[PDB]
């Protein structure tokens, strides 16, 4: 009863597009288990204000997010690297994943980070056609209101940007290579071209632009929409209330609320595998071909250790009766992001100081997302790839906020009150972030929400009574997202610094200065910046150089003050994946290694995470599967004018 | 398959007693269920001390409660009254449940909260039997080694104590009334007698001690083991490995790696329980005569909610399909405590501040704390029964422990070294906290970690559009934590302030100074407490006192930012319950409202939290529930000297 | 009762080896007797630092052994060469035999002392593979923190094998005649090659070096685990704790606490050993093809 000759494991954001074009193209019989429901009817996920709450129970006002019938609960071992505190992540349940509770903003990546990270027949040129796919399909639209802040950021910006040119640096924040001499950056005429930062022919690596591309749309009513995976893919035109496709589509068959502990096994190869239905009661679902798995970051390595693959000495530790294949590889390295906050405040006529801020306030159109532009490195960064000074990378993400985005505690600590309407926000954060964690689970029985969960972001290095020379290679490795979250404190000095200049040249009367990260540290670190060069993180260790100077001892002092910023004064960001990159656990066609029918098509195949926000990393990983899996380039080779009919229903 | 004619949920404290002493009295098949493994070689858990991680190892130093692969891990949802931070509480995983991961301490809690926060026939002279009996199986060991502080906190508090009941005040926190009006503190000569807090006859409330109660066990060789209750009531003393016992424990058989799913009913009546296994098949074990849910605090009333008794519309709503009965009030009301920490500063030359806070340290007979006393409710408090002067409650418990407990953040804005001994933490555990919650479930297709759980401690008020006159009564229930804590702020000032000239008589030249409250605040709080009255928790909220005196600005600044601290400066302990409380989902006899065979004896059928650790009210409640279902009182009157021995191996 | 083709007296440093090997390369029914029992969840066997007393009781701080519940107690006579004196020497007890309380270091031995000193059939060149599959199955790991006194000894030594190559006297102890002329002795140099003194070749008859190869190895949590016999070839993967085998090793049948004290006989051939279990009482064994000892060197 109920076979399949592909099965697939949760309608993720690359579930529910491989189900869709796995039926249509092909005629095999496929069956799709998720452990989720549909909300197509739910005016907390349509509505994009539905993420800052505005259909909560007054007596439930919690996040979608932090909501355990939305999405898993991870909550995370006590972090040395954090202070010894407990931060707790979430990925959405339901169909398409975790993009019913996330911002809506789309980015691709980029150029070199597929180039240069990933194995080969894998580069950017080769996924091309399914980022463009991917992305017609959404269709996302940009912002509508335009604010006077943005502007004057832009002209600051390329102020910037073409006194590093003039400067002949190597490599820089605002230097894209393919571009040329002229600066990478928008214009501030009201005309203005509008810049793109997802060119088809990837020739924007670093530059500034006016909006991004929210997953949005707008209705003839004049309501806004939220635009994501579920109701792109998988719409009341091809699934019926009953799971059954309709049309050329028929041959899928959809079981909601579903989740599946274990593939059974006959030695090498998969037969069937199991799931728990509302009931409360067991089912069994028996694969014919090939298995397919879609369950995402933190979830794919449980499913696929509990299964009885993966390291065995550890699978015994803990029980797992049945054994298939032993890998020292199966959930480890995965990757994250981090943003860093700041908080600029503007001193002036009340009446100079509203008009600064026009056209500012949440907007479904926008949901606070101004954004400036995708920076790079900087020129004090130690930690660089050895082919810089050929190609331009992605490292930070330069985006403005209204408000003060802060944990309450840092808010009354600082006294930055909302209350007070004369501030703003920019978010620097890394894309490139260093430290790495691992997974493992703790027993061998059914999915949990908590497994142990290892995330050390901001450790320490301690010194030892060895040569500083000898030691100092294995300093500079271990203090990077130190080193890379000061930078980008600098570069947003920076940008402040010329914020102010522009401003004041363009009629307005007012002056912008940083007062969260309590400027005296930041104007200190920018005088250390300059008066010391590339060897400023010496001084993170204090005895192990041993300078002994006011100077020397009071930057020491300044660096093991200004720490507390990048540990404690943001939040973690949710974009986890890369837990089973291709070759730890998969090979170049995400079919898993000494396996012979299990496939695994999510963003936990990643090599390495892109160059920017990962919506469409997964489903393009699930469009490369399709065709993958069917064997002819099938999805690749469809026109650009193919979108599946969006019914709101 | 499996028949069973009572069935016990849960391997736990009450769980292992109740089916012990019922396969004791009779000859009826009795099944116990548990998802974990046993831990009988496993030096963590067996060696007392390692709850403090002795044998942790470096890279992953984690407490016992924290490890996904030793206990469940129950994120609550967060909490509005601490910045939304969302604490973790942890059910163990094993035999013998939580007594595995514990620290054994044995409380019982006097007899005024079964005088008159219990019901009828749960009164303290009825259940002192059971107490007795929990008690002697239990057998604890009094400390040995003594440091030289407790002795002079012990005179600062008789100080204090012959002031106060001099002084003749109606109610205050260190005069008990079922003694007299000489203070009760332990002698300071060395051929006294100690007086135990867990008197068979409840005599001491407020009782000023040397030491405490724990629950370890002696080997011939002298090293010191841990005899939990799945050690004393189930070990291999009494059960084999396969389950079945040997003649009057024959009844008797334990399940492994049995995780459960729902309790099949036949429209009002248990008929049967499953569990999955490590394969993946559930197994039918059909009732005959009655089921006993004592699975815990936070995870009965889940499979409850499963079963089909809560709230019809919103399990409804998930997608629950069986109803049996509903009640709104099931899992509701959930209780626990809450205690703040604060560190003291002991001044003077190294040698004397040595030699003052020598023979502190953690063994298995002191558990690093030294323990002084347990107060009442203060002279100034507003919120108080109507029996306070009649009769003395256990509000406050107070303990000494080594080196610095504070949060890492915390330690490093406050600027205190956790090296330097001269610095130990005097805490204020509350064990009266006023807030409840209650609990729901996510999803019902398998057991998960984090359920809805809900618990506001730290509530503010805001004004309203009503008289003040009219609106004062509301403000003083809305704010106790606050009011609570802050007196447990000035009780622990004044301990201090009485110590230091204690310490100076008793032969030490040292000064001690409360140093991370700033002592500044906390002096200023005492001079405002003593200056306002009865009057003084008007100030906290500074609009509706409408008083413009400069000194009562100061004042309620002083009373805003003293609140800060019990957010952050604390700890949540586990020792919640109180979800299915006695006349809410139970009555009397423990019989489930609305079912017809169904009883819960975990310790979420407490009427009211103990003025103390909770071991022993749950051992209480299991015994009594051996007797109530047993039908002759065996247990009531059976000898202290006949108890249950030990096996290691 | 409880016949077998092969009985085994002992699971030594061999016995457990032997078992495991006769029961998965044949078919026929193999039982095996040992004194001691299995110590897989023993922290003082496992952890490494418990050879140096970190579990003992306070009252009872002796060690490993010396301890009569771990390895037998072989005191031995005065010695009229040592002073009159009774030093005792001891055998480990247990799965694995001595190599549960030994300090967890791997020496092959070399070329010429199988080259010369053993009789014919027996020299390097037949034992090279066993060594070999010994040295795979243990897998042993190096040391990991390396200090800067090894680096000034092995540039003395150096500088002492090059004097005495130099010299031209027949032999010396720096002097490897496979080697060359130039002296066996590993380099100073931090990104020097890690010079092994278990050559598959046996070229290394003496030679410096920076480290042996202990019998330990590092788990995942980061704690380190004793590598022996009893946990490299009689896991739970194999035997459970009823003694029995599993899978393509289920002819095999071990037996523990079980000491042998004679092996009976018809004249010239073993019928049956027995045992005494630990009720006290005594047991029979009856031995069907042959009879295999592995009670060790006393
Ligand atoms: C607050 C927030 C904001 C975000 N903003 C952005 C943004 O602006 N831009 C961006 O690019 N990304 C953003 N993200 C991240 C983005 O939502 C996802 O990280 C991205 O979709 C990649 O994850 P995924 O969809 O592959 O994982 P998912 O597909 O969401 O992984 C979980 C899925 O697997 C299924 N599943 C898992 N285990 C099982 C099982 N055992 N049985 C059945 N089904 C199972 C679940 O039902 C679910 O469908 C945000 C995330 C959060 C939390
Ligand atoms: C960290 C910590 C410290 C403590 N310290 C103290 C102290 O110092 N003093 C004191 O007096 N008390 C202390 N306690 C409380 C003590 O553990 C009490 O026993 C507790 O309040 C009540 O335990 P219980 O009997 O309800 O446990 P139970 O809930 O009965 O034990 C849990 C059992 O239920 C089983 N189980 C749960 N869910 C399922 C399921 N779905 N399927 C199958 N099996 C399941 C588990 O396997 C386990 O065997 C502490 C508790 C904790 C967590
Ligand atoms: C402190 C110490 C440190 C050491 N360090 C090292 C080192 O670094 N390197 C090294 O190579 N060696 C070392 N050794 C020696 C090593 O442990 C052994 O000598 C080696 O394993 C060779 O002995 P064996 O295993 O064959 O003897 P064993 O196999 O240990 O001999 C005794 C075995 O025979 C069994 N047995 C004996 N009589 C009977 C009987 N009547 N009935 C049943 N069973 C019986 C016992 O149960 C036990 O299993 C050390 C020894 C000690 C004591």
């Amino acid at each position: 009863n109920l076979t399949g000759d592909i099965v697939i494991i949760g309608a993720g954001a690359a579930g529910s597009l491989l189900a869709h074009y796995l039926a249509r193209f092909s005629n095999m019989k496929i069956i799709l288990l998720e452990a989720g429901h549909s909300h197509f009817n739910d005016p907390v996920v349509t509505d994009p204000m539905g993420f800052f709450g505005k259909y909560n129970p007054p007596n439930e006002n919690i996040s979608m997010s932090q909501n355990p019938s939305y999405s898993w609960q991870g909550a995370q071992e006590p972090n040395t690297g954090a202070y010894g505190n407990r931060p707790i992540i979430a990925h959405g349940m339901g169909f398409g994943g975790s993009t019913m509770i996330n911002r809506l903003n789309l980015v691709v990546g980029g150029r070199t980070v597929f180039d240069n990270d990933w194995p080969v027949g894998w580069k950017y040129d080769d996924v091309k056609n399914y980022f463009r796919r991917v992305l017609v399909d959404i269709n996302p639209v940009r912002d509508n209101t335009k604010a006077s802040i943005t502007s004057v950021a832009l002209d600051a910006l390329r102020i910037i940007a073409e006194q590093q040119i003039a400067s002949g640096e190597p490599v820089d924040f605002l230097l894209n290579k393919a571009t040329g001499n002229v600066p990478n950056v928008e214009k501030t005429t009201p005309d203005a071209v509008p810049l793109n930062l997802n060119d088809y022919e990837g020739v924007n690596s670093v530059v500034a632009f006016s909006s991004f591309y929210m997953g949005v749309n707008q209705l003839s009513d004049g309501n806004y929409i939220r635009k994501y995976a579920g109701n792109t893919y998988l719409n009341r035109n091809y699934v019926d209330e009953n799971g059954r496709g309709i049309g050329k589509f028929s041959g899928l068959r959809v079981v909601s609320d579903a989740v599946v502990d274990r593939i059974i096994f006959k030695g090498n190869r998969a037969v069937g595998v199991n799931y728990i239905d509302r009931e409360g009661i067991m089912h069994y679902v028996k694969v014919n071909k090939e298995v397919v798995v879609t369950s995402g970051a933190f979830y794919t390595p449980t499913i696929l250790q509990r299964s009885g693959i993966g390291d065995f000495t550890y699978l015994s530790s803990i029980g797992v009766k049945n054994l298939v294949y032993n890998n020292p590889l199966v959930g480890t390295g995965l990757k994250n992001h981090y943003s860093p906050v700041t908080i600029t405040r503007v001193h002036g006529e009340p009446s100079e100081v509203s008009r600064f801020l026009s056209n500012m306030a949440a907007n479904p159109t926008n949901m606070g997302f101004k954004g400036l532009a995708e920076l790079g490195f900087h020129r004090l960064d130690p930690n660089k790839p050895a082919n810089a000074n050929t190609v331009t990378y992605r490292k930070y993400q330069l985006m403005m906020t209204a408000g003060v985005g802060i944990p309450a505690e840092q808010q009354y600590l600082s006294g930055l009150s909302p209350s007070s309407n004369n501030l703003f926000t920019l978010i620097a954060d890394d894309i490139r972030f260093a430290p790495e964690g691992y997974i493992k689970i703790g027993t061998p029985n059914i999915p949990r929400d908590v497994p142990k969960i290892f995330f050390n972001t901001f450790v320490t290095y301690t010194p030892t009574s060895a040569p500083a020379d000898q030691q100092w290679p294995i300093a500079q490795k271990t203090l990077a997202p130190l080193i890379s979250a000061l930078l980008g404190y600098d570069i947003i000095y920076q940008t402040l610094i010329s914020m102010n200049q522009t401003a004041r040249d363009s009629g307005f009367q007012v002056s912008l200065e940083m007062v969260y990260p309590l400027n005296d540290l930041i104007y200190k670190l920018h005088n250390g910046l300059a008066t010391y060069g590339a060897n400023w993180w010496h001084y993170f260790v204090p005895t192990l150089v041993g300078d002994d100077t006011p100077a020397g001892r009071e930057f020491a002092d300044t660096l093991s003050k200004l720490s507390y910023y990048p540990r404690v004064g943001a939040h973690l960001d949710s974009h986890q994946g890369c837990s089973c990159s291709i070759g730890r656990t998969v090979d170049s066609n995400l079919k898993v290694i000494g396996t012979q029918n299990v496939r695994v098509a999510d963003l936990s195949a990643a090599a390495f995470p892109p160059g920017g926000n990962t919506w469409a990393t997964a489903s393009m990983i699930g469009a490369r599967a399709v065709d993958l899996i069917l064997g002819f380039p099938y999805l690749r080779d469809l026109p650009v004018n193919d979108v599946p009919i969006l019914n709101v229903n």
